[PDB]
């Protein structure tokens, strides 16, 4: 019962095998991210992955 979560909330970026957004940012009314560009394979985590 406790936990307070989520929103209908799906919303991907553009796709594709997706990437990482080094930093996502924040500023009154307009936020949003950069990505410097895809990682590999389908899945990886980039902080640990190459």
């Amino acid at each position: 019962y406790s936990e307070r979560l989520f929103e209908p909330d799906t919303m991907t970026i553009t796709g594709n095998p997706k990437a990482v957004c080094y930093k996502m940012d924040s500023i009154c009314d307009k936020v949003f991210a950069l990505i410097i560009g895809e990682v590999e394979t389908l899945n990886a985590n980039p902080r640990t992955s190459k």
